[PDB]
């Protein structure tokens, strides 16, 4: 189990434009295309991202390419972030995956706003952080995914992804 498998489980894989849990146009493995309500806008963004006229659909290889770029961007974003970097450096490898997952889902900005939880993670107060993390819109909107991620932070194991 590694970050790619983890996210593949949480995001799934769709080769045609679809709407994510928030109603935004997305494709592949959770690759957000646009927050705009225009499907044409999304189709444009798609073509631009892939480098060809896709007409709303892509191949598995294309999906995977986007996925690699996205994971790379999330990690890179974490490392450039003054509030995120220290936490990421302080965590073990498994727990670092949980942080990357959050950033992939909600962006650097979103995550950087979980100040209190971040501080608790930095201090390695696992149960305390887990409770704090659950007091959020994130947990209330996507509870199953949030539970998996929170369990990962709490335990430092892949148990929540075992049998999925
Ligand atoms: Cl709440
Ligand atoms: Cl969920
Ligand atoms: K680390």
């Amino acid at each position: 189990m590694n970050i790619f498998e983890m996210l593949r489980i949480d995001e799934g894989l769709r080769l045609k434009i679809y709407k994510d849990t928030e109603g935004y146009y997305t494709i592949g493995i959770g690759h957000l295309l646009t927050k705009s309500p225009s499907l044409n806008a999304a189709k444009s963004e798609l073509d631009k991202a892939i480098g060809r006229n896709c007409n709303g659909v892509i191949t598995k290889d294309e999906a995977e390419k986007l996925f690699n770029q996205d994971v790379d961007a999330a990690v890179r974003g974490i490392l450039r972030n003054a509030k995120l970097k220290p936490v990421y450096d302080s965590l073990d490898a498994v727990r670092d995956c949980a942080l990357i997952n959050m950033v992939f889902q909600m962006g650097e900005t979103g995550v950087a706003g979980f100040t209190n939880s971040l501080r608790m993670l930095q201090q390695k107060r696992w149960d305390e952080a887990a409770v704090n993390l659950a007091k959020s819109r994130w947990y209330n909107q996507t509870p199953n995914r949030a539970k998996r991620v929170i369990t990962t932070f709490r335990t430092g194991t892949w148990d929540a992804y075992k049998n999925l």
